[PDB]
Parts: structure tokens; sequence; C-alpha cells
């Protein structure tokens, strides 16, 4: 369309800091990663604007002109609300009426066709399918994207309860994007990525069963933290190249990671929001996670 792309049906969108003050254009990050396709990372509530900022307080339009920008060469992007701090929009808002408001104001500035809800805190699920049944009844046209906590012993955790509440209000869910990190317990490597996919799929298959094994695959996205993760454990350029090629084969929906400003080689296992913590060179990471998509068609 004249002012939105087209996202593949296989797609890989990393998320991107926002709020970094290293943050480059992001057609710059298209040329740089090979993917010309973003999640834009977070949305939240802020006190000073009341209402949707960037990290909960840079001005919400800030990036529009980047993401015209990113479109002229047809890129796309998914905007991320939450993520590991609060407060979140779904927290702050009094009612979904507010709410829905907070988020349909985010998709009015950006054009948005594509919303990512990382929520990694508590919150009232039915307040928020409340507003999402309100979003996608104003902006039919925009797709829901879940990005939740997950243990490859139990798959979503917490937030299988959410996708449950999500399906019974009847609120759209067009993928479910497991954040495959920090299991504390286990490292976060390629095996255990798979578990939690495999996990997830029994997860969707019980509150979805008239849904063909392709149907749920479809919509399961999977989203490593590259390098060294918070717990320690390396999610390893090895375990990308395996994770990339089984999510070929199962032709899942979706690959993302954490994230886009860490695709550097750091001091070996310091954690940073501006390198990974190992010695592969700049973009390594995007660089395998790209092949996802040329697969199935993508070329830039
Ligand atoms: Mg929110």
């Amino acid at each position: 369309g004249p002012n939105a792309n087209p996202i593949p049906e296989h797609f890989f969108a990393p998320y991107i800091d926002m709020s970094l003050s290293v943050h480059k254009p992001l057609v710059e990050y298209a040329k740089l990663t090979g993917t010309k396709y973003f999640t834009l990372a977070f949305i939240l509530y802020s006190s000073v604007y009341n209402g949707p900022a960037w990290a909960g307080s840079i001005p919400l339009e800030k990036f529009v002109d980047e993401v015209r920008e990113l479109r002229e060469i047809g890129g796309e992007v998914i905007i991320a609300f939450g993520g590991a701090v609060g407060p979140y929009l779904c927290q702050q808002a009094s009612t979904p009426e507010q709410l829905a408001e907070w988020y349909i104001k985010v998709i009015d500035t950006y054009n948005a066709t594509y919303l990512d809800f990382a929520i990694e805190a508590g919150i009232d699920a039915d307040k928020l399918a409340d507003a999402l049944l309100i979003v996608q009844r104003e902006r039919p046209w925009v797709k829901f994207s879940f990005t939740l906590p997950s243990d490859p012993g139990i798959g979503l955790a917490g937030g299988y309860g959410i996708i449950e509440t999500m399906a019974k209000k009847g609120v759209r869910v067009d993928r479910v994007n497991p954040m495959t990190m920090d299991y504390y317990w286990t490292p976060s490597n390629a095996e255990n990525a798979i578990k939690v996919a495999e996990n997830v799929f029994r997860q969707l298959k019980q509150i979805y069963p008239e849904k063909s094994d392709e149907e749920i695959w479809k919509m399961i996205g999977l989203t490593p933290m590259i390098g060294v993760n918070d717990d320690k454990s390396v999610f390893t350029l090895e375990d990308a190249q395996q994770l990339v090629d089984w999510a070929i084969q199962h032709k899942i929906g979706s690959l993302a990671f954490w994230s886009v400003d860490r695709d550097h080689p750091g001091p070996t296992g310091e954690v940073s929001p501006l390198h990974r913590g190992t010695n592969d060179p700049d973009w390594a990471f995007s660089h395998v996670f790209v092949k996802f998509m040329e697969a199935f068609g993508y070329t830039f």
C-alpha cells in the first residue's frame, strides 16, 4: 500500500530498543542486518505525557520519519509494548476504553499494521482482552502478536492464561512468540528453544483444536536472546544456525531476537544493550536469521 508494506509469510523482525542513544536510522539497520523488518521496542506508559511513549517517556512520534524512510525500501515494522519493566499501558489504564484509545493512538501515529505485546509482568488479562476487542473492531487490518516468557519444561508459563483469555474473548491471535531465553536452570540454546516450540505447539492445539498442524506452526514465532543471556548461558552462532534450520523445516511463522543493537562482539560474558558478550563479528546473528526469510523467497 502507499504507506504500509507487506510483511512476508515467514518473517524475521528482530527487536530494536528505540530508546538507546546509539540508535541508527531504521534504513541503516536494514542495510547492516539484511532484514528490512523490525520490532520497535518498547511503548510504555509515560506519566509525563499521560500516555504512550518509548521506554515510558520518549515522545511517541519521534520515529515516524524513520519508519517512512524504511517503507521507501519496502520495509515494515511491528510496534511492541511492554518488556522487562513496567508500567505498561495495560497496567496504568483504568478502563479497557482508555487502554484501547492509547493503543489506537500508537497504531494511527505509525500507520501500524502489526502490534506486539511483550507481557513479562503480571497484568489483568481480562482488561487487555476487552481493550483489544475495541482495537480490532476499530482497526480491523491490525495483526496482534503476543511475546511471552517460556521454559523448555512447560512452553508458555502464565502467558498461557493470556492466550486462553484472548481465544475465549474472541480476540485475534496472529502470532504467539515465546521468549526462548533466561531459563536459569537450563541453558539458552537451540535444543531448549525447540523444546519450547514443541510445548507451545501442544498448548495452542489445546486452545485451537480445530487448527491443522501447519496452521499452528504458522501462529508460532521464536525469540532468543543472542549471545550471553541474563543467566550467563550463551545462545551461540551455532545455536542460531540450528534454530534457523529447524524453523525452516517446520515452516513456522516467524523468528526474532533480542536485540539488533546487541549484534556486535563484546568482552566475554558481559551483559550489555550494545553487544552480546561473544566474539562473533558485527551483524553475524542477523545474517544467520535472515536465512530463515531467504528460504521462503526474501531478497534484499
Ligand atoms: Mg501494554
